[PDB]
C-alpha cells in the first residue's frame, strides 16, 4: 500500500521557524498582526518613476524595510538583489531557529525565484556594449544564474545535502517547499531551509506584465486595487516580498528542543497543458494538485478546513481557481486570498502564503480578504471577508499557480 | 529497509527514446558514430563578433544544424531560443518514440536550462529604453521565464502530471533527469520527457565566462583545446547542444511495445557548501552524490563499470572530480570525458552526457576521450583514450556539477 503521512509511510515533517519581509513589515509576526487588523501594504508608486515612463500601473507595495539598508559596499558590488535578499532572510531565519548546529550533510536548501539576478544581465550588457568584454565582472555569471540565491543561502548556512532552485514562475516559492519536503521524506535530508525570493518593483517588469493586461490600474485608491474573487477585480497588484521557512523531521525537531509551528503533510504538482499565460478554465489539473497533496498527506477533501488561495485578482485567474477548489472537493473550506493585502511577489509569493497558512493553523484565525465587497456568482466560495474568521483549523491547503501552466498545492496541518 | 530499485522498493524505470542536437550532428545516432570515430565538434569562431569584440576566446562548436533553420516567422516571434530548441527536440523525441498515445495525467516534463530566454530580456530593455513601456511585447514574460522551455514542451506534448525546471547551472540537464526519475518512482507520473536545453555561443556569455579565466584560450588548434584530465588543460570550451530522453516505468514501456535503451536506476543530489564557482578540492560531497545514486539503485561501487565524467578540462575541476570518483570507490571504472569532443553546453550538458551514458550501455562501447596525451600525474583514473573501448558495461554513473556547489549523479543500467 502507498505511503502517506497519516499511515507513517513518510516521516512526519514539521515547520519550526518562519521569516518573511513584506510591504507591511520586515517582521512576520507584525505582518500577521497587521493583516488581522485589516491593513494593506499597497500604496501609490512614487512618482517621477511613473512619469519617466508614463506607466499605466501607478501602484504597488515596496518592502517596508528595504533589503539594501542592511547591505554593505562589498555585498552591493558582489551579489545580485535576490542574493542580498536571500542572505538577509537566511540569517534571520537561522537566528529565529536558535542558530542550531545541524549535520551539514543532512541539511538542504530549496529556494525558488521567477528570474534571478536579471539586473546584472542588463548591467553587463550595457558595460560590454560601451567598453568591451573586459568591462564585464568576473562575478557576473554567479550573480545572474537563477540558482544564485539558493546557493548563497546554502553557502551561508552550510547546507551539504543539496541546494535546489525550482523555477515555475508564480508558483516557484511553493514549489521550493514541495521539493524540500520530497527531499526529507525520500531520506536525502532531515532538515531544509525553503521558500522564495524575488526582485523589487521596477519599470521593465511593470511594463512586461502590464502589456499582458494582467495588472490592476485602479490607481486612485491603491489599497482598494487588489480585489481577488471580487466581481470588480481588474488584475494583480505587485507587492514586494521574500519568505523562508525551516522544515525538519519531527524527530529532528524533538532532539534539539524546537517547538513546531505546523506540520507539512504533503505536496502535489501537476500541469495544465492548456496555455502559456492563461489557466485552464475548468480547473481540473489545478484541483488534482490539491487532491495529490491530500493523497500524500493521508487526508480527504472533507478534512480541509481552510484554503489559502493563489487568488491574483485577474478575471480568468480567480475563476479557474474557484473551479479548481470545487474539483478538489474543497469548496466548503474557508478561503483567504492574501494578495488582497500583500500583493503579488511572483517567485516569492507561494513561500509567503505558505508561512501565512502556517500562522493560520498555529493561531486558529484567518485574516479578512481585503476589498471583497461584491460576490461573483461564478466564484461560489466561502471567502473570508470583513473581520477575521476564528476557528479550529486543523488542515489547510496552500495553492500556487504559475505561467507555463504550473499547479502546486501544499497540505499543512496544525501541530 | 529503505526502498531501492534492486529490492523492488522503487518501480523499474527505463529509457525508451533519446534525442540530441550537437556540434557534430543534428541526429544523436550520427553524433554517436562521430564520437566513436574520434571526431571533434570544436572549430574556429567565424562569427564576426570575434574581431568585433576581440574576444580572448576564438573557438567553440556551433550546432552542425542550427535550430532556427527549422523555425518559421511565428516561432521566431513567440519563442525565445531555448523554447525553439525545446520544441524542436520535443517533437523529434516524440516521433522517435513512435508518437505514443499516453495518459496526459500521468505524463510529466522536466527540462533544465542555465538561464532562460535572456536574449528577450535585453531585447525588451532596449525596446523600452527607445520607445517606452508599450514597445514591450505581451509575449515577453513567457519567453523570458526560465521555465519557458519546459512549459513549451509540456504544452506541445500534452503533459499534465507536472512540468519542472530545476536550475543548477552546469548540472541542470542531469538534475532534470534526477527529478523526472523522482516523479515516476514517487508515483506522480508513469512517463516523462526530461533533459536540458541551452542558448547558442554568443559574445556576452564568452565575455562573462572568459573574465572568470575558466575557458581555454588554445586558439590555434580548436580540436585540441578541450583536454579533460590532461596535464596541459587550460579550461573549458563551449560546444552547443540540447538533449532530451523519454523515461517510463518498465510496465508502461512493455504495454506499448517500447524497447528500452537502458535502465535509470537511481539519482543523488548533494551540495559542497564550499564556493560559488569552485568545487571542493576533497571531492567528498560530489562523491556522496555518486554514492547516493548507488544506494537508491541498490548497487555497490564494484558494480560501476563506467563513469561518464563532468570533465570540464579546468585544472581544479578535473582534480576535484578525480577525488570524488575515488571517494565514491569508483576509481577502477572506465572513464569518459565527452566535453573533450563536444565541449560544454552548460545547462544542456548533463542531459547530453546522460544520453551518451545510455548509449554506452546499449552498445557496450565508450568513445575515446580526445586530447588525452599526457596523463596528469596527480590524476590516476582509467580514462578511455586513443580508440573506443568495447567492454561489458553493466552499470554506469553519469556525473554533473554546477556553479553554486551542485553535485548530481545518475546511476544507469544496461537493459
Ligand atoms: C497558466 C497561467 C496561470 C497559472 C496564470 C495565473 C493565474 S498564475 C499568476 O500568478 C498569474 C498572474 C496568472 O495569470
Ligand atoms: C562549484 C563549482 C563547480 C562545480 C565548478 C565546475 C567544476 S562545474 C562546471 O561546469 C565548471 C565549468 C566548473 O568550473
Ligand atoms: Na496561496
Ligand atoms: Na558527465
Amino acid at each position: 500500500s502507498q505511503p502517506s503521512t497519516a499511515n507513517g509511510g513518510f516521516p512526519s515533517v514539521v515547520v519550526t521557524a518562519v521569516t518573511a519581509t513584506t510591504s507591511i513589515s520586515p517582521d512576520i509576526e507584525s505582518t500577521w498582526k497587521g493583516l488581522l487588523a485589516g491593513e494593506s501594504g499597497i500604496h501609490a508608486l512614487e512618482d517621477e518613476f511613473v512619469t519617466k515612463w508614463d506607466l499605466a500601473v501607478k501602484i504597488g507595495g515596496h518592502l517596508k524595510d528595504p533589503v539594501d539598508s542592511h547591505m554593505g559596499r562589498l555585498d552591493m558590488r558582489r551579489m545580485s538583489y535576490v542574493q542580498r535578499m536571500g542572505k538577509l532572510l537566511g540569517g534571520q531565519l537561522w537566528e529565529s531557529a536558535g542558530s542550531p548546529e545541524v549535520d551539514p550533510d543532512r541539511f538542504a536548501v530549496v529556494v525558488g525565484t521567477g528570474l534571478g539576478g536579471a539586473e546584472r544581465i542588463v548591467e553587463s550588457y550595457d558595460l560590454m556594449n560601451a567598453g568591451g568584454p573586459r568591462k564585464v565582472s568576473p562575478l557576473a555569471v554567479q550573480m545572474i544564474m537563477p540558482n544564485g540565491a539558493a546557493a548563497v543561502i546554502g553557502l551561508q548556512l552550510g547546507a551539504r545535502a543539496g541546494v535546489m532552485t525550482p523555477v515555475s514562475a508564480q508558483s516557484s516559492g511553493s514549489e521550493a517547499i514541495a521539493h524540500a519536503w520530497r527531499q526529507i521524506v525520500m531520506g536525502d535530508a532531515d532538515v531544509a531551509v525553503c521558500g522564495g525570493v524575488e526582485g523589487p518593483i521596477e519599470a521593465l517588469p511593470i511594463a512586461a506584465f502590464s502589456m499582458m493586461r494582467a495588472m490592476s490600474t485602479r490607481n486612485d485608491e491603491p489599497e482598494r486595487a487588489s480585489r481577488p474573487f471580487d466581481k470588480d477585480r481588474d488584475g494583480f497588484v505587485f507587492g514586494e516580498a521574500g519568505a523562508l521557512m525551516l522544515i525538519e523531521t519531527e524527530e529532528h525537531a524533538k532532539a534539539r528542543g524546537a517547538k513546531p509551528l505546523a506540520r507539512l503533510l504533503g505536496a502535489g504538482i501537476t500541469s495544465d497543458a492548456f496555455h502559456m499565460v492563461a489557466p485552464a478554465a475548468d480547473g481540473v489539473r489545478a484541483g488534482r494538485a490539491m487532491t495529490r497533496s491530500l493523497e500524500l498527506a493521508g487526508l480527504s477533501p472533507a478534512d480541509i478546513d481552510h484554503v489559502n488561495a493563489h487568488g491574483t485578482a485577474t478575471p480568468i485567474g480567480d475563476a479557474a481557481e474557484a473551479n479548481a477548489i470545487r474539483v478538489a472537493g474543497c469548496d466548503q473550506a474557508a478561503v483567504y486570498a492574501p494578495k488582497s493585502a500583500l500583493g503579488h511577489s511572483i517567485g516569492a509569493v507561494g513561500a509567503l502564503e505558505s508561512v501565512l497558512t502556517v500562522l493560520t493553523l498555529r493561531d486558529g484565525v484567518i485574516p479578512p480578504t481585503l476589498n471583497y465587497e461584491t460576490p461573483d456568482p461564478e466564484i461560489d466560495l466561502d471567502v473570508v471577508a470583513g473581520e477575521p474568521r476564528y476557528g479550529d483549523y486543523r488542515y489547510a491547503v496552500n495553492n500556487s499557480f504559475g505561467f507555463g501552466g504550473h499547479n502546486v498545492a501544499l497540505a499543512f496541518g496544525r501541530y
